């Protein structure tokens, strides 16, 4: 009679086992005393994290860790309730204040996740604005993917960061007619940029919103770490510190971070919590408050979570030793590779993913990096990435010293001998792959700027409803 | 000139304010030291919190609250990743393998939310099963309205509890046709409840599978606080304790817990912390960890919140006082608005809603009640409600003793005369609403009987306190 729920089950998981995408977690617990160390199962197995994307390390930064035993001490654990009842307080307030300050925009929503926050933000603008075109990256993340489906519009997706693929899709509608372009500034996977200015540009002659994502930015890019946004228009900034530049870096009215729409970014990476948010004017933040079901309809954060974020990025906005000193550390782990001829992909980012080009030996080589030498990286596969291009992601932080950095290269050189992975030589003559055998965001001189660089300003009602 | 942004933003929003449903929140900062008091804007102005979802108080309890720091100190802050990918931990492990002891299912899953988890659990079902037809009741929360849009199926929604209109659907489709019930146990803006064992019943006739939003019934309903689904076969469960029961309350081979498909529920209200799960067989959440979006390329919670939640679930497995005590303070509430003619909406469940049937009127109620009276309570007006049903939403628990109780009693009561508010005759004379002042309604008895009202800790079988609970291999993937 009744329908086969259970043979259905069985065979999507099957089929998931046959492709071999099926994933087994691995328990990693990560020492907030010993970063960047961690234990599996047993605490006395410990092993090296080269792959988590706690970039600036500030998940275990005193000031966060006091930041979340105090607000518990006087907030308790839970929230206890939503935005609309019994869960709205100052822990809140001072959050979204501090994400409206970094990006200098108006207003600031703090959302469960940016997962949550991109499928809001991208529902709704889809939702009211039925004629709307949205332009996607190609390789935009799976929640834009998401909340670009449940936008329920038209959508493009323009070939990776072609901006002529992107303009003729542009061209191609009156001016009149609402768009939406949507992309990365950062892309986790290999380490691309986007051309924000020039998209902006775009946008500006037809008619478009912007709607930027900068997980893998900010913490990391800008004088302040508020992202490739801020770094567009690096000396602007880092004169103005906290207020609004003058003028942007070519002289013009505006900057570029002040020009996009809508800046997407999480609290679960570079500021070592949970959470995400959007920044843009206080229209559009009203607009997302007043109408966003998943916004409106959950629990909010604990206050504790949002206290232990707020001093991240309070402490990262006035500390670019943070960014200097990953980004040295992440040149060091890259020019070492370049000499042993472990193929990295090129990339003007943070992120070292090391080729292998095979899903098997990347799975392989991962295992024995984490049961041989006690180094944990994540091996990447399809369908993250295009079949052949399989790699490891190496993430370093200002934590990886060269000592740590040191025992990583010669683990990995270790291993491309055991499993007799190509080298950079040996792609080379194969005619290359993604840059591997056939220009960094931060400059030299960016790079040798230090905390006393930086403008001392940047040292120590949307949120609520506005009344009518 | 491209299209004007600005000015739909404008109107769309000036189109909330003249309805009246633009919302204003409240500033309010619950204090751990003084549940359920909080301070507002300055440390000074201090109110009695009545309309808080944790439940059972269980956001400042000693255990959680240990366990929090305990966690802080050696993990920080963030997870620092995916499930996937350095987000994976023994924090997170615990959480799973509680969660499916509670309801004594093969696993759970944990989310950023129960939002999340009914979102994705739902949107997968639809876009596995292209044919699914989804019977989804008139009241269900947002959460599910959404995930059963995204599941992208044919739905029928049927009049709130009416399983004969719900039977009258499922009758019109073949048996072999798939199907989905989803479905809460209690709702929470008036507290109605669901008669679950009908519902499966239905489900085993016309072959359908059954989605139980448990969200406003775990902590606070069953001998141990899995819901009412644990309650419809509370001395079963009760006898067993941690253990599946032999037989259900009627001499039975299956108790209505084991019989729903899938059960969710937040870690964010009476679990004192934030998150969601589904609880299920081991094959349908290795299914929803596998290819759930919403589950997979998303942080991890922080495991100092998921130490929290296990704490909060383990201490009130073994105190059942907590239920007893928060029926009491309940039923002692609606007792005394009863004698004073303040219209609660009746209910058998632990909510106390206030009807006022006008949003002006609930909102200044709302708002003499926290500047004159240091009382929060808020106001619940449309969309969430029914335009006329407006009502002010009271949630006590085990520590709302009476003395708060008498305030809010004669607080509540001075502001029914301030803005001479109708009072229960008043709404006899309009020929009754939802129970209140209809004569010839016969109110559903309360869950909780007499005998289950005087059961102490000691009436709990030993092997629910500090039981050893194994970890999940499906929370990590399976071998075979
Ligand atoms: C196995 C596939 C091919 C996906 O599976 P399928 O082929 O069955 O899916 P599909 O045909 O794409 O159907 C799913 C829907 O995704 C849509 N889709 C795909 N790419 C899109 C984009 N950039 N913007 C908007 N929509 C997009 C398709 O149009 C389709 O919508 P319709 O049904 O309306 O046609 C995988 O390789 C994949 O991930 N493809 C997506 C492209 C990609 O490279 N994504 C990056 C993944 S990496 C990640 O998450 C990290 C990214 C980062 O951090 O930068
Ligand atoms: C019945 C019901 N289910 C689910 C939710 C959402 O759960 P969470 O707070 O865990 O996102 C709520 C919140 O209002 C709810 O009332
Ligand atoms: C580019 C990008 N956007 C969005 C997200 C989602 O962020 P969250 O972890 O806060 O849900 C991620 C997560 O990895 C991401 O990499
Ligand atoms: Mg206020």
């Amino acid at each position: 009679s009744g329908f086969d729920y259970e043979g259905l089950i069985d065979s999507e998981l099957q089929k998931k086992r046959l492709d071999k995408s099926y994933r087994y977690f691995n328990n990693i617990n990560r020492l907030a005393k010993e970063f960047p160390l961690a234990h599996r199962q047993r605490e006395a197995d410990k092993v090296t994290v080269w792959c988590s994307n706690d970039y600036l390390a500030l998940s275990k930064h005193p000031e966060v860790l006091d930041a979340m035993h105090k607000t518990i001490d006087k907030y308790g654990c839970g929230a206890g309730g939503t935005r609309n009842i019994a869960g709205h307080n100052i822990p809140t307030l001072n959050l979204e204040a501090e994400l409206a300050t970094l990006h200098k925009k108006e207003g600031a929503l703090v959302f469960s996740s940016c997962y949550v926050a991109n499928d809001a933000v991208l529902s709704l603008l889809g939702q009211k604005m039925k004629d709307l075109v949205i332009f996607s990256d190609e390789l935009n993340h799976a929640s834009m993917i998401v909340g670009i489906k449940h936008a329920n519009v038209k959508k493009h997706i323009f070939k990776h960061n072609d901006l002529n693929e992107l303009e003729q899709l542009l061209q191609s509608y009156p001016k009149s007619v609402p768009k939406l372009i949507a992309f990365e500034s950062v892309y986790s996977m290999a380490g691309s940029v986007a051309d924000i200015e020039k998209i902006c540009d775009l946008a500006d002659k037809y008619g478009a919103l912007t709607f930027l994502d900068e997980v893998h930015a900010v913490g990391l890019y800008g004088p302040h770490g508020a992202g490739v946004a801020e770094h567009c228009d690096f000396e602007s900034h880092r004169a103005s510190g906290i207020a609004t530049p003058k003028t942007n870096d070519k002289g013009g009215a505006k900057t570029v971070m002040d020009r996009v729409d809508m800046i997407t970014g999480t609290l679960g990476k570079s500021f070592g919590s949970v959470g995400g948010y959007v920044a843009a004017s206080r229209k559009l933040i009203d607009w997302f408050r007043s109408f966003a079901p998943g916004f409106i309809f959950t629990t909010t954060l604990p206050p504790s979570v949002m206290a232990g974020a707020t001093a991240a990025i309070r402490y990262q906005r006035c500390h670019i030793d943070l960014r200097t000193s990953q980004q040295k550390h992440t040149m060091y782990v890259k020019k070492a590779f370049h000499e042993l001829g472990i193929p990295v992909i090129p990339n003007p980012s943070h992120i070292v993913p090391v080729l292998i080009g095979n899903a098997d030996l990347a799975k392989q080589a991962s295992d024995i990096l984490i049961n041989k030498h006690q180094i944990y990286v994540q091996a990447i596969n399809f369908p993250t990435v295009a079949r052949g291009t399989e790699r490891l992601r190496i993430t370093p932080t200002p934590g990886h010293t060269n000592d740590l950095s040191d025992i990583l290269i010669n683990a990995v050189d270790d291993v491309f001998n055991e499993l007799q992975l190509p080298r950079v030589r040996d792609w080379e003559s194969q005619g290359g792959l993604l840059g591997v055998g056939e220009s960094n965001l931060w400059t030299s001189s960016q790079l040798s700027l230090t905390n006393d660089d930086l403008n001392p300003n940047v040292r120590d009602e949307v949120s609520s409803g506005i009344k009518q």
